[PDB]
């Protein structure tokens, strides 16, 4: 057994229209408004254009949707609409069909993102500080809607870092949190999946994005990213237990009676838990406290129970910087 700290019963409290995605009924707009000007990229499911809404001139990004269980549709539009308005998460401005074809797709803000590869190498200690704590904001927004957004990743956080803006984009793999479920494993990207999927643990709960969110503040104040780097899933977890110990593991492991897969057998070996410290040098230096260790501690760890909550790691002293600034 295994419940959220936190949002637990949230969606319970609120009416079952509010999670029932499956029932819901989106109001589909005229795809013939926007005129797509440029390819951005591709999902699974989804191809993503830049483009221009021609009745008033705004730029937009439009994914459209290929094939795919209309209920994923439900669920990502439904998901968008209890978001609204929520801080840093990308505004839904609308969802429109191809008034022939009937292909569905969603009409978003725009971003002026500075890609993350660059990005992430300019950053100061002040901007890692404001990012994260804007990052966090969404995540606390999302988690106290009820959702977990299941892929959180330097690709999926948009942010134009001349304006200072940030947006958590791609809710496609997001999901309606209600306890005891049992969720499948096989979300996020390999470098920033939590244990719990890597040990197959399906009772996994918001916390899953708090070890997506360490993960990052790793790979920015270590620069080391993605700061995880398996080659399959099961080297993931090698990876992982190298930093934090294969004991550790096992203690998670035995408290909630999760079985291992025996392919784990021949490739975890034996590893102590090393201190953060140690990845430390002269090129990251700056970019590292005790504030900084003290929360990466508090985010990194195996037991997604004892992972400080969004909004306990906003709180943290390493964003007290953040919060004077703002005031
Ligand atoms: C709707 C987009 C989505 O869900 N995923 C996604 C985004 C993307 N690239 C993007 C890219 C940008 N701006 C970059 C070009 C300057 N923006 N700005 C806002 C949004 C949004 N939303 C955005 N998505 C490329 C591939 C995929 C699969």
């Amino acid at each position: 057994g295994s419940r959220a700290r936190v949002y637990a019963e949230v969606n319970s409290l609120r009416s079952r229209e509010y999670w029932d995605y499956e029932a819901h009924v989106p109001s589909w707009g005229n795809q013939d408004d926007y005129q797509l000007v440029r390819k951005l990229g591709r999902g699974k499911y989804s191809e993503v254009f830049e483009a221009i809404n021609i009745t008033n001139n705004e730029r937009v990004v439009v994914k459209i949707l290929k094939p795919v269980k209309k209920k994923k549709i439900k669920r990502e539009v439904k998901i968008l609409e209890n978001l609204r308005g929520g801080t840093n998460i990308i505004k839904l401005i609308d969802t429109v069909k191809d008034p022939v074809s009937k292909t569905p797709a969603l009409v978003f803000e725009y971003i002026n993102n500075t890609d993350f590869k660059q990005l992430y190498q300019i950053l100061t200690d002040f901007d890692i500080r404001f990012y994260m704590y804007e990052l966090l904001k969404a995540l606390d927004y999302c988690h106290s809607k009820g959702i977990m957004h299941r892929d959180v990743k330097p690709h999926n956080v948009m942010i134009d870092h001349q304006q200072k803006k940030l947006r958590l984009i791609d809710w496609g793999l997001a999901e309606f949190y209600h306890p005891a479920q049992e969720y499948n494993v096989r979300v996020a990207s390999r470098y920033f999946k939590g244990p719990e999927l890597l040990v197959d643990y399906q009772m996994y709960d918001y916390s899953l994005d708090m070890w997506s969110l360490g993960c990052m503040l790793a790979s920015m104040i270590f620069r080391r990213e993605p700061f995880f780097h398996g080659q399959d899933n099961y080297d993931q977890l090698v990876r992982i237990a190298k930093v934090l110990g294969t004991e550790e593991l096992y203690g998670y492991l035995k408290k909630y009676h999760i079985d291992l897969d025996p392919h784990f057998n021949d490739i975890l070996g034996q590893h102590s838990r090393k201190r953060w410290e140690n990845f430390i040098h002269s090129e990251n230096r700056h970019l590292v406290s005790p504030e900084a260790l003290d929360l990466l501690d508090k985010l990194l760890r195996y037991d997604h129970q004892q992972r400080l909550t969004a909004k306990e790691a906003m709180e943290h002293p390493y964003f007290y910087p953040v919060v004077k600034e703002q005031s």
